[PDB]
């Protein structure tokens, strides 16, 4: 099975959404905080009519229909999330929903959990799946969802929400190179969950970005090494042009890559000048739990990587910054926003894509993309996708109607025997959406479409 | 890579069980229904000091240990569980504990879910990860752990607990035979976690057996079709030397071998004399929705397959029935417990697996059993595993006792900043298990060695 990689892809995200700037005044924060601070423009969230398996249904009915495949065609379908309807049933039984007609039940795959990272998780049980000796022929079909939901304080900006379908096979357009990659896990309590009755974390902002870059600087440390078996030079950020990185908000995006800058400085690799050498060297003499810590360094580093991060990182952000945190389909809307915006330029070109999961787990690997053909081209994917049009179909809410949601599905959280409230919403999503039209009093879920 | 499967295999469950006739007697059931009608024995549940992830740590650290195994040349490292202790950071960060020394981050894996099933995802998931272009050479280890816990009324009886660990590798004694295997997932609400705050499944027994079949006719099926393509011949029950089955009581087990049996009448293959197409033939007229829901056919079923079922299945027995559900770790208690009894008929033979987990995904695949070398052998698996020794080393518990254990586990759940109550229960560990030692007000968990 030759050139195995992403064949095709859906996006979806409710159209529902509060505008950064207008909430930095409801909450009383400052002119820059969320659109300068954290670097985000626009965030998206499920109001009751929507949840990970109705954008499930989307993104995957979405994606069928456009490529035109035959729900027959997919012999593995995994699911990778963090948001927990069901402790014991798995939302890729819910999607087993539509195969339930075509007749199709030998499908493989279930979930795959751990945080941002459960999505990556099932990418590769496809890819792997595809390569083994049981593939059967037919396709994978990976499906990264989540509603990212905070309470009250300094972390509910960084909501978002979305699925992404991948559909997964030989002769991609988007060829994984299956040796060049990276992995760093480790147990730490910086984000988590042990709050069962809650949608909300318990997250240790601190250590929560300390610990997101202890695993990019090991995880591109270990993808060097392997590049120096491969291709015989020393991985430099010149090698790869562009990074795609998981994007809970875009200010920690900027500081991802300008680490990559700084780690290749450590190294003395091929894109450090004289000029960086210095600037960099006051550094040289501090601990990792010092570089970690290092405000002046953040400063230094972002500085040097200004313009180099305007080519290899900057289109990649269309879709976090305008939805917020997508947890484990972030890093793939980072990646469909850069094939929305440079289709054109992308045969022949390497991306380098890093993910990340808290608690922890993390993986940066890399892919080539090529000249193919349709349905299963940079071109059709780009088309299909429609990130321009769905950006243009949003529905504002005032932070009010924003924060009187927020405590709606706070209620509705993990609750029995309601029906949801349709006037003012329905209306509100694009013909063929589907909604939960109830919950009964055995916590069973009905869906409706349009 | 060659002959992809399970080179080396541990097990662990606790030592701490309720004998099912003194239960049965303390609930003032009758007589026969928990010692014939569910056809268990003896019930191993976790106390305050055990759970998922030290029942982890313990069949982990066994397996490294006796086979003799280096930190360093595990390169994947999946879970399969459903029960939930944090609804992001995973069980399988919290094993990655083990390798902060080995100083071995760069392992891929994270938890698969799906209700008996995740198990098994997992072990496909590094079969697959062997076999593919971004193997690295080193193993493959997947564990199945699970605490099967139940709300007073008739599900009680059917608790059980255990880890499991299994090694994956080329040049394997278990050697799966990757196209000879049949799926079967749907969307279905049987058996489920709605209530996140609970470590009680809403049950609905009635449709939870209808749908154990439902999947196990259709797996069967689906494994049939492949083998008339790979052998040339119809299959039958004479096909394979062993069926091994997710055990969640032994009632259920034997209903599922006799089930084959029938689907054998229904194609009617090699397996299936004159005799019996006589007893069967009353039952042609029925409806599948008939064929399930009708007791005088399972009576008839069991009475032809009683004999081969005593050949085939019996052997595979010994573990669940001294232990109780283990959830995904079942399957391969099963399979444990049938390489402890006939190790030494197993050199040659066909091993085939029927894996179930509601709500629901299924899959019934298949192994051939081998001549290998220590220490990844039949003998030397059997040898380790030491099924014996640790059914000796068991401690019973008065129904009440365990009652209160239950009632304690029940405020345990979920819960935060309680150190965990010593005395009258470590000395009763074997030396060397882990532990939790406490929890603190941030929900994080510590344990202890021994
Ligand atoms: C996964 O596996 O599923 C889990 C995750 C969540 O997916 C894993 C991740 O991707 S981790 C990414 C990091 N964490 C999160 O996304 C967690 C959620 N969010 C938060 O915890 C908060 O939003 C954080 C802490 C990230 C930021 O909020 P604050 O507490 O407000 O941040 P603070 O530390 O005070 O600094 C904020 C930032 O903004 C700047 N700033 C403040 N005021 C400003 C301003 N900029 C411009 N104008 C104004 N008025 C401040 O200087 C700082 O930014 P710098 O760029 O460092 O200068
Ligand atoms: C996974 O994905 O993680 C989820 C699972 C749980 O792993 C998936 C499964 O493996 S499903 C397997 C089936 N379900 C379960 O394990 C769920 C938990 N248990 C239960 O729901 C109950 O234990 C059930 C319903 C299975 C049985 O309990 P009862 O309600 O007591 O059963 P009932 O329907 O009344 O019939 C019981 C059985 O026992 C016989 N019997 C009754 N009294 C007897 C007696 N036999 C002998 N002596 C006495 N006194 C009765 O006739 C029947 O047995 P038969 O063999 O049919 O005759």
């Amino acid at each position: 099975a030759k050139n195995v990689g992403i064949l095709a892809m859906d996006i979806y995200f409710p159209p529902t959404c509060v505008q950064q700037e207008a909430l930095e005044a409801h909450d009383g924060a400052s002119k820059g905080k969320y659109t300068i601070g954290l670097g985000q423009d626009c965030l998206a969230f499920c109001t009751e009519l929507e949840d990970v398996i109705s954008m499930s249904f989307n993104a995957v009915t979405s994606l069928l229909e456009k490529y035109k495949i035959d729900p027959k065609q997919i012999g593995r379908l995994e699911v990778g999330s963090e948001t927990v309807i069901d402790k014991s049933k798995s939302i890729k039984t819910f999607l087993m929903q539509l195969f339930e007609k075509c007749g199709n039940t030998d499908v493989e795959g279930v979930d795959s959990t751990n945080a941002c990272y459960g999505g990556t998780a099932a990418l590769l049980n496809c890819v792997n799946w595809v390569e083994s000796n049981s593939w059967d022929g037919r396709y994978g079909l990976v499906i990264c969802t989540d509603s990212a939901v905070y309470a009250e304080g300094p972390a509910r900006p960084t909501g978002g929400a979305a699925a992404i379908a991948m559909l997964i096979g030989p002769d991609a357009p988007i060829v994984f190179e299956s040796k060049l990659r990276g992995s760093h896990m480790a147990h730490v309590y910086d984000f988590y969950k042990p709050n069962l009755a809650s949608e909300y974390p318990v997250v240790d902002g601190k250590l929560s970005q300390t610990c997101y870059l202890m695993a990019l600087d090991s995880c591109y440390k270990h993808l060097c090494n392997k590049f120096e078996k491969l291709e015989g030079k020393e991985f430099s950020i010149n090698d790869a042009d562009y990074f795609v990185f998981h994007s809970p908000y875009n200010k920690l995006v900027q500081k991802s890559f300008a680490r990559l800058l700084y780690n290749d400085f450590l190294r003395n690799a091929s894109s450090i000048d004289e000029a960086a050498k210095e600037k960099f060297t006051p550094y040289s003499s501090l601990s990792l739990d010092e570089s970690y810590q290092s405000r002046d360094l953040e400063k230094v580093s972002q500085q040097l990587a200004k313009t180099y991060y305007d080519a290899k990182v900057q289109p990649t952000t269309l879709v976090p910054k305008q939805v917020g945190n997508m947890y484990t389909a972030s890093l793939y809307a980072a990646f469909a926003s850069l094939v929305h915006n440079k289709h054109s330029d992308l045969a022949g070109k390497r991306v380098v894509m890093f993910s990340y999961g808290s608690g922890s787990t993390a993986t940066m690997f890399s892919l080539r993309l090529c000249e193919n053909q349709s349905p299963f081209s940079l071109s059709n994917i780009a088309s299909v996708m429609d990130v321009g049009g769905k950006l243009k179909a949003r529905h504002e809410y005032a932070p009010e109607k924003f924060v009187e949601t927020m405590k709606l599905m706070e209620h509705r959280y993990g609750a029995k025997e309601f029906v949801t409230s349709k006037e003012g919403i329905l209306d509100l999503l694009a013909p063929g959406t589907y909604y939960l039209k109830e919950v009964d009093s055995l916590y069973r879920r009905f869906y409706g479409k349009k």
